[PDB]
Order: structure tokens, then sequence, then C-alpha cells
């Protein structure tokens, strides 16, 4: 039985096998689901996450479980992509880690929050300034449908 | 209700809870239209707002509400483009923000204005520089349909 | 100029230069917009109106005309669409006609309503019949993006 | 606030302003969502229901209200349409009506249960027969990326 | 040097090298461009045309002359397919032949006639009320760009 | 954990609780492998599964361990797919029911097996008729 | 060394090894190339094959060099894939068999001949009948680019 | 009636309000046509041309207008594109303007002529050459298709 | 008889006929399947292989060999690619190497691990490091279907 | 038609009515095939050809017969583009000129010749060095 309450704790990790070397590991997270802060209403987002690890890595199953301790919390969808960066940043302690979420529109409207970090005062602090600035320099086509 | 002729004092923002780092948030607008200064006739386009924040961030229903301002308002697309990015920057105070439109065509031709910003003299503003420079260098294919 | 509240007395033809042989004549029209009854919120389509002529055709001109008679008045998506084609079917008094819109959505939600029409008890009706129980058998992929 | 528990009742209805002819309305839903009943696991779905409305139809807001109901409501996926079908015959009597879920994966296999009704005796039973013979002949192409 | 004026003479034919058997044909033209009849003003479109030869085949040059030829002439889209086709068939005496047109859109809307046409009471009279019948059942996604 | 030897008495069902109507549920089976007929190398397809329940209905896991049994398993396509329906058959003993494989081409060969069944005396042992003869001409 | 005069005395076949089944067979030529009969000048197309054995297959490897025994031969678009289909009847005597070309334009204008054929009085027979009458029901888009 | 020799003078602008920014303004033009100026064969491309307005900003019916008067002037593809920025820098005297064509095949070969310019001795004149050794470094597969 | 223990003595090398330069030599396996080392359950994949040679090249038949030695492998999926990139190496001694994954999902969270190499103090280091700080800039949409 | 024979004598220019500035001209060729260097088997590239002219410019027709005559020719890959790179710089003289082809992969192998020119003496020799240097770091 799981917690729909926003719930960090259920996080887990397991060790790097390849730590002496940089590679790139994404979860997409099709099924992410939270609620808005005033009315309650659901809110609906795909949620694109990738990160280059150093000692210790996400496991999946715990990721899941974070990811439904949202289906409850009511917060807002900028909020909602950076706090799921911090407690992965803290459960980690990566080199570097991008945070992309797409959510559904609401009154016409869908909000794509993109946040990244890079370990400070290292050259993964410069990429993240460079995938930053040169983040969505060509915005997807969207229509509503 | 809503207002269908300009209308910027309808905009309205929360404070950021995660001023201390960089992070984009995009507003896919593509349900966006209004009138041609001197015909009257309709206009419509889709509207990709992305914008770095410093401590105000727009409130997604105002911005909306915002957008639907414009529904009986005769303008340029160019001026129309600006003229939104101004009311975001006068309201916000934003590290960046751009403006990307796409308009439906009108004889044949579609206009794209895009616009950006950054804080004057920070390095927002070499941002905007760069994402100006390097802005549309592909160009997407066109063929009306 | 432009009227904005329906005004089905704008809609004007031509004779059909080739009525011995049926064919098809599709209006894309995706710049659509009216508003909601109640709350007075706007809403987008796109509608896709094939027909087959008999004596008379739609002038597109007047089409378009007709099409942003709808701009500022209120009513419902399956409405709309049925009065579209009512006072085409009166126009031009066509062989078969149908009406398919595709409207963005409204708390997650979109409706595309599709009706259409034969002469009564010619073989276009049979059709009417036909492309009405054949439709839509493998309805196309919706996400909302 | 909401309420996220089995709802039937909170779905209603409108005259049909066009009773004197068959049409269809769609309303595609990429947002459900609900539990497995023993586990207690979110599920996800995007569900396709098109009907021929005789005298009542449902109001998007009402049906937007009943499928958030089963958020936090456990069942199978194929109950879950049958379900959703019977409260809208009941709601709304119409002439036909169909549901198509498609479920997200789990273990790699997903479920895409589809039901339809024709008014008992009329001809629309005979429509739910041949759409039924005719349901999905050639299927789209399922990887589960 | 090339006239741009209406002219069906152009057009020529081969012989068929496999009479005694069913094939089709089908010229794409994504480059054919005519004038309006009142305004004079150019219009657009990419046409398909795909026939069941008999004994005479199309010299796809002269039919390259041929549709150079409504470069100057002013007539309507719907007239214009149809022209194409019956020229087309004069020339050639075809089993099975139709011709579809897309054009690009004014004032927001594009007109896309389809026209068919089978040698009269065989079975290809037969396929062309089917091909007709059945005629875009599922209409191609347009948002004029 | 988990069995990779052909397993079919892994397979559950739970009753269906709306018999009156006619319904479709299918399905989709994109990671399925198996071993081949004679080399012993690897195959793999996506399996589509629809059918009209009757009285009882299969459990998706169930149907998941099942599949997955197949993995270290030798026989031919066709009986791999008719082996399936049949126990599925079995298991439910639905109205209808079809299985199409889609294996992923070894020589410039697609083999994709399409089978189906009906309830004999009914209706349903014509539509079955009535879809394997709509099927092949487009697979 | 190589034969680039027409030369379907390169063919070879081998066993079906699925004579109980009907499985296609497909083949698939993305750069086939011949000469035109008129000037002398060469022409571009992808070539697709498929075909339904009965007793024969076609060894790939003969198929290829067979393809390109037409880099140097003067014939017309629908001649050249009819008689590709012929020499794979005569070498196979499949049970069912097609041909779709597709050229590159010339002129502004490309021709893509399609031809397919089922034994006689076998529903391979009928099996090509129904695909004639419904091939190619909506044509690709084409820009010539 | 229009008419379709060069005619540059038919071009207008209209002040740019926005003078203390830099913003790009971009116009997709997929209905360009003119004549190759030996045969007099006409000739198609899609034209995209951007520019960062200083005083003057072209008027879209203007331009619309102005590109028409290519239909009937002949021209080799390359200066074609140079005499649409020169005619555009001479009545807007821009910050930066760039041009690129994109044409349909004749002979199985495109040409895709692309040039800018950058406000003399400025930093546009920078930009300018920043955006032409860095122009088309990943080109676009193109198979004429 | 085949092995599916984890075997990389399977792999089997060949000359690079073309030492003098740099060209990629893709493999692309639609089918890959391992083992969970957790629970024993099956995990599905798609693997994207890119490398420079030097003087070695692996010869593609052990490759697919060796992909379906994982066949009954307990391992994560980032170790798992990584250990691939690793026997790759090892067996060739690259210039420049990468290996892409894409998982299928599993608690609705798909994994792509994506790692690479470049011969340590060559360019091509320097080539993977531009590699990782621009992967996957704009990640595909997944939905799980 | 036409001359199946390498043929560079076919090449044909007209004069740049513009040069004071640089821009750059691109020619689309998907239709390119040749014999291949060994076995005689034919091959098959798209070739794109970018280059920024001086005083002389390529004839497009020219260039369409240049580019058959290498239907009957035989030579290996490299060759082959820098021979039609240096026919186009002979021809032209231009400031810059980048010729890339694309090859239908024979084995797994794509082999994508990529070859470019810069004037010497000048800043255009230094962009052919940064070009071909970003070229690689993606293909
Ligand atoms: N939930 C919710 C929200 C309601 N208004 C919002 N506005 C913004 N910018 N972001 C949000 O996440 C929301
Ligand atoms: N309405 C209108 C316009 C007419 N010409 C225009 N030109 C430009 N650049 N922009 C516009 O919005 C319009
Ligand atoms: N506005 C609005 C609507 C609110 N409920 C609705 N329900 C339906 N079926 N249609 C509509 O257009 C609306
Ligand atoms: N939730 C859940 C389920 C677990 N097994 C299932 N089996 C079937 N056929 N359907 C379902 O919805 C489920
Ligand atoms: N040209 C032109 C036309 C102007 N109005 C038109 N209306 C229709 N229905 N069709 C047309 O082709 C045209
Ligand atoms: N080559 C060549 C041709 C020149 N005119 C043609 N006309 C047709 N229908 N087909 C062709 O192949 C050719
Ligand atoms: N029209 C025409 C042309 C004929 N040869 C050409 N060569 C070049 N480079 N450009 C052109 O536009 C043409
Ligand atoms: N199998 C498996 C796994 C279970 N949790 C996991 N977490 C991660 N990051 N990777 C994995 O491969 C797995
Ligand atoms: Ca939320
Ligand atoms: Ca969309
Ligand atoms: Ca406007
Ligand atoms: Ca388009
Ligand atoms: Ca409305
Ligand atoms: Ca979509
Ligand atoms: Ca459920
Ligand atoms: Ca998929
Ligand atoms: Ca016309
Ligand atoms: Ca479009
Ligand atoms: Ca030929
Ligand atoms: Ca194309
Ligand atoms: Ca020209
Ligand atoms: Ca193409
Ligand atoms: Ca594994
Ligand atoms: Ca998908």
């Amino acid at each position: 039985n799981y917690l729909f309450e926003y719930a960090p704790d259920v996080l887990e990790s397991f060790p790097n096998k390849h730590v002496n070397r940089d590679y790139f590991v994404k979860f997409n997270c099709p099924e992410f689901t939270s609620l808005a802060p005033k009315t309650g209403q659901p809110d609906f987002a795909t949620i694109y996450i990738s990160y280059i690890p150093d000692e210790k890595m996400v496991e999946s199953k715990s990721l899941k479980l974070y990811l439904f301790s949202f289906r409850n919390h009511g917060d807002f969808h900028e909020d909602c992509m950076n706090i799921i960066m911090n407690d992965l940043i803290e459960l980690m302690d990566p080199r570097y880690i991008e945070v992309w979420g797409k959510f559904t529109p609401r009154g016409g409207i869908s909000i794509d929050p993109y946040t990244n970090y890079g370990k400070p005062g290292t050259k993964y602090e410069k990429m993240a300034e460079y995938r930053m600035m040169n983040h969505d320099l060509y915005p997807e086509t969207i229509d509503n449908r």
C-alpha cells in the first residue's frame, strides 16, 4: 500500500559500478500526476530525468514510489520539477542532473519547466550553464492535441 | 468574466520558491488570437514563452486571462509579440525571457516574430545575445498545410 | 467588415459547373473559434467540411465570413457543428455533406463532434448511413500535446 | 476540494437540440487514472468515448468530475470500461455508444478493452454488432515506447 | 517557350504495353499553380492523379506542359480538378482515374477537391463509387503550417 | 523467481461481471521471445491477443508469466501461436479469440502467424471465419 | 564483372520452407536506376516488392543483381515495373505479388506505378483485385524535397 | 488585376515601434515561383527571410505583391535570392537580414542559396559572418520526395 | 546450440579496411533482453551502437551472438550498457564508441542509459566529452505505448 | 544523348553578379551513382555541395551532366569526392567549398566522405579548418 503524500524518504540508491567514467542515464516517466494547490484539481505530466552519476545511483522502483508520493500533493509545476531535483541531488550527489517536465494544458496553456544542476565549481556546472543557455533553442510544436 | 481588449492589469504573480538557481519555465500557448489593425480581420498563432525567473513568476490562469485580452484587439504580429514580453518583463522582472510566435499565413505568408531579453548588464544579457545571434539557424519547413 | 455573432446570411454560392458527376470538396478550417454559452470563455477547433455538391457550391470567402461570425457567439461544440451543417445544407442543397470538428480540450477533455447528411431517399442517404456507421472506427491518438 | 471516490451521480446532461438526425460525439480522455483493486497501484489510460445521442447529452464538465472519481478507486480495466459505459447509458439513454480504453503496460503487457451498445432491437443494436465484428481488424503497432 | 493559357491540345499519349492487366499509375504534381477568376490572385496546389489505363497512357512531359498551361488561367479549384480529369479522360479513355487536389489556404481556409471516374457500366464505375463513398474517411490534420 | 519452461498451469482467470454483452479485450504483448524450432537461436515477436469473453477472463499477470515461460522453450511458429490460443481457450472458453504474432523478420520473411477461434455452433464461428478472411487481405 | 544490359537470366530461385502458409516476403530496393528510352537520360526510384510464394522463392542476391541490370536499359516507368513483376511471376509462379515503384521527379512530376497479380481463379486473384480497388487511398504528401 | 513583372517599387514599410531592442522577424514564403531566364520554365521554392529591424519594417502584403512580381520574371536562383535581399535592405535599412531559398529540383538537383547582411561595421556585420561560417553545418536530408 | 550465460569470448574481430578514415559503423539490436539481478525477472531493450574503428572491427554476427548471451544474466541497465561498451573497447580498441540503450518500462518508468568513450588524450576523447555534454538535448516523447 | 565516362570538360560556369558579399549556395544531389573501386558493383549516394562563390558560379545542368558521367566510372570513395571538389575548384576557384557524400551503407559501414577547401592565405582557409573540425563531431 503506497503513500500518495509527499515522501522523499522512499528513495533509494545503489553503488555505481563505473565511477571512473561519465555516462548519462535517463528516466522516462510518462505516468506522473499531482494536484493543484488551491483547487485540488489533478494535473498530469511526462517527466524526463537525465543525470550523470558519481557514487550513488537512484533505484527505479524507489523513483516510482517517490513519483507516486505526489498523487495527493498539491504543488505548482515549476516547484514540483525543482523539488524532484533537489531530493534526487541529496539522494545521489550526482555530477549532473536535469529534470524536464511537460504538463497537459489547463485553460488552453501547458507548462513545461526545465531545471538542471552541475556539481558546483566543476565542469558539470559549466555543462549545466551550457544546456541551460542552449535550452529549447527550438521549442517543439504544440496545439493541445 | 473575459475582457477582449488589451488589459495587462489582469496579470498576476507568485514568489519564486527556488530563487537560488536558474531554470526555464515555458508556456505553450497554441490558442492565441487577435485582430489586424486596419481591416479588423482575425489572426491566430501558437506562442512559446520561455523565461528564467528571478523572484516573481507569472500565474498561469492570469496569463490565459491576459492572452484572451487580445481577442478583440488590432495590432501587428511583431508589435504584438514585443507587447507581450514588455508586460511580462514589467510584471516579473525576470533574469531572461523570450517570446516566439508562429502565425498562420495571409496572402500565402507566415510571420514568426521572435524577441528576447536578459537583465541589463548581467550574464542574462549575454544569453539574450547568444540566443538571438544563434536563433533559428535551421528554420523549420513550412508548406502552409 | 467582420461580424462576430451568428450571421448565416453572409453565406453565398455559385452554380456547379460539373453537376453531372459526384465529387468531394473539402474545407480545412483550422482557424475556427467561438465562446462557451454560460462562462463566455473561448474555444478553438479545426473543422473539416467535406461535401458532394448538387447545383450550388458554397463560395469560399463567404464560408470564411460565416465562420468568423461564431467568434463572439456562445454555443456547445455539438450544437455548433450541427448548426454549421444546417446552414450549408439550406444554402446549397447538396447530395452529401459532413462536418467533423476537433476541439482543443477543457478539463483535460476534447470533444470531436461528427455529423453528416445525404438527400432524403436517394443513394446519398445510404452513404450518410455508411459513413456514419463506419465513422471513426480507429480513433486517432490524443495526449493533449 | 474534490473527491476521488467512485461517484456516478455527478454526471449531468442537457437536451439534444438536434434529435431529428444521427451524429457522433467523441470525447478524447487522455488523463484517465484509477487503481488496481489489490496492490492499490495507480494505473493510467487514454479513454475514447463515442456515442450517438438520442434526447440527452452528457455535459463534459460533469464527465470530467466523473472520470476523476476513479482516481482513488480500485478495479480491473475491463470492468472499468463497462462501468463507464453503463453509467453513461443510464444517464443518456443513447442510440449508440462505445468506449475504448488504452492502458499503459504493467509487466510489459497492456490491455485495451473495447465496449459498445445499441438501443435494444433498434438498428443501432445491429450497428453495435457490426462495429464489434469489425472492431480492431488491423491493430496499431505497440512497443511500449 | 510555353503557353500559360489553358491548352488541352498539348497532351500526348503512348500505347499501353500491358493492356491485359489492371495497374495503377500515380502522378505527383506538387508544382501546380493557377489564378483566381475575379482577382487574378495566384493559387497553389499539390495534385495527385492516379489512374488505371486501357490502351492510351499520358506521357508526363505533356502532362507537365498541360499543367503549366494553367499559370495564367483564372478558374475555381473544384472546376480545375474536374477539367483536369475530363481532358485526361478524353485523352486516354481510361478504366479508372482519380484527381486529388490540395490547395494552400486563402483567408485561413484551404480547399481539397477530389474527383474520380470509372468507365461507365463496368466494375471501375463501381470502384469509383467505392473510392468516392469511402473517400477521406479520415481527413488529414491541417493547421495551415 | 521465474519459470522459463512452458508452463500453462500458471494461467489464471477471474469471472466476467458482464455477460449480457459482447465486448473485446486486447492484450498487447511486445516482449515475447522464445527459442526457434531448430537452431536454438532466439526469436522475438509482439503478440496481439483479442477476445470476446463469455463467463471467464484471463488475469494479466498470470498471462505475463505464462508468456515468459516460452523463453527457454523450443517449438515452431504456427504451433507456438496455437499453443497460446488453445491454452487461452481451455482457460476461458470464450466466444471468440484471435492471436496474431509479429516476429522480427529473420530472412526477408515476416512470418506473422494469425489464428482465431469462434465458439462452435455460434455466430462467433462465422466471425472467426470472417476476420481470418479479412486478416490476410492485409496483415 | 557485372551485367548492365537487361538480364533476367540472372534470377535464381530456391525452396519455400513455408509452403503451407501465406506469408509476405518483402524486398526493398532504395536505389534502382535505368534509362529513359526517349533520350538516353537516367531515371531513379525506390522499388517495393511483396509476394506470397508457392513452392519457389527468389534468392534476394540475384534480385539485387537483376535490378542492377536495368542501369542501361531504355523503358518507361509503367513498363519497367510491369516487366519486373512479369519476370518474378515467371521465375517463382507466386501465389500473389505486387510491385510498387516510386520515381524521382522530372519536370516537377513524379511517377509511382503500382502493379499486382494473384494466381488466376484463386482467392489470390480476388486478393489482388481488392488491392487494386483499395490501392493508395490517401496518397502520401510530396513536395519534391 | 495584378502584374507579374519584377516590381521592387511595390514594397512598403512602417515604423518599428520597438527600436530599443533586438528581435527577429521571419517570413515563411512557400508559394514563391519565378522563371528560368533561358528556357522560360517556371521554377518554385520555399523562401525564408529573417531580419532584425532597425527603424523600418516591411509590410507583409507589400512583400506578398513583391514576391508575386517574380511570377513571369526570369532569373537564376542565386541571383534571385540576392535581388530579394537587396530590395529589402534598401527598403528597410535593417540591422540584419538573411534569405534562404529552397528550390525544387531540376534534373534531380536542387539549389538552396543562402544570403545575409549586417549593417556595415556594426556588430551585425560580425553576426553575418558568424551565421555564414556556421551556416548549414548539418544539412537536411533531401531525396526529392 | 547456443550460449545464454554471459560470454564475451564469443566476440570476433577483423580488419578495418578504412584505417585512414573516420567512419562510424552502426549496429542496431532491436531485441535485446537480459534479467533483473534482484528477482530473476526479464527486461527488454533496443541497443544502439556506433563506433569509429582503428585497426579492428567487430564481425557483426558475433555481436548478435554476444548480445544473446545476456538472455540469462542478472544486472542493472546502467551496468549492462557500460559492460557492453567495455567488452567492445577491449576487443577492438576503437577510436571512439558509444552505446545507447532503450529499455521498456517497469512500474511505468523506462531507463535509457547512454555511455561513450574516445581514446584517451586524442581528439576522440574530446569528441566523446562534447557528446556527453550535448547528449539528448531534446528527449523524444514517451507515453509508454 | 549522354556521357557515362568521367567528363570534367562538361562543367560550365557563369559570372557571379554579387562579389562584395559572402553567400552560400548548396546543391542537393540525391541521384549520384557510380561503379565501386573493385567489384564493379554500383554504389549510390546523395551528394551535398555547398560553396561561397568568388567571381564564378557553376551552371546547374552542366553540373547534372558532370555527375552523370560518373555512372560507368570506377574509382574509390575519398577519391570520388575530391575529384568532384577539385574540378569544382578548378572551375570556379571559389572562396570556400565542401563536398559531402552519403553512400547507402554497404557493410554496416556508412562511408560518408567529407572534404572541403578554403582559399589559401584567407579567412576561408580557417573556416575550412573550422567546419571540417565540426563536421566529424557529428555527421
Ligand atoms: N497547479 C497549478 C497552477 C495554477 N496556476 C499556476 N500557474 C503557474 N505558473 N504554475 C502552476 O503550476 C500553476
Ligand atoms: N494585419 C496585418 C499586417 C499587414 N501587413 C503586415 N505586415 C507585418 N509585418 N505584420 C503584420 O501583422 C501585418
Ligand atoms: N462550454 C461548454 C461545455 C460545457 N459542457 C459541455 N458539454 C458538452 N458536451 N459540450 C460543450 O460544448 C460543453
Ligand atoms: N489492475 C489490474 C489487474 C491485475 N490483473 C489484471 N487482469 C486483467 N485482465 N485486468 C486488469 O485490470 C488486471
Ligand atoms: N479562386 C477562387 C475562389 C474564390 N472563391 C472560391 N470559392 C470556392 N469554393 N472555390 C474557389 O476555387 C474559389
Ligand atoms: N522516361 C520517361 C517518360 C517520358 N514521358 C513519360 N511519360 C510516362 N507516362 N512515363 C514515362 O516513363 C515517361
Ligand atoms: N533557372 C535556372 C538555371 C539553369 N542553370 C542554373 N544554374 C544555377 N546555378 N542556377 C540556376 O538558377 C540555374
Ligand atoms: N532491473 C532493475 C532495476 C531495479 N531497480 C533499478 N534501478 C535502476 N536505476 N536500474 C535498474 O536496472 C533497476
Ligand atoms: Ca502539482
Ligand atoms: Ca499535437
Ligand atoms: Ca494582430
Ligand atoms: Ca506543414
Ligand atoms: Ca462554442
Ligand atoms: Ca498529440
Ligand atoms: Ca483500475
Ligand atoms: Ca510505440
Ligand atoms: Ca485556379
Ligand atoms: Ca501542418
Ligand atoms: Ca528506365
Ligand atoms: Ca517531401
Ligand atoms: Ca528563377
Ligand atoms: Ca524528402
Ligand atoms: Ca538485465
Ligand atoms: Ca509512444
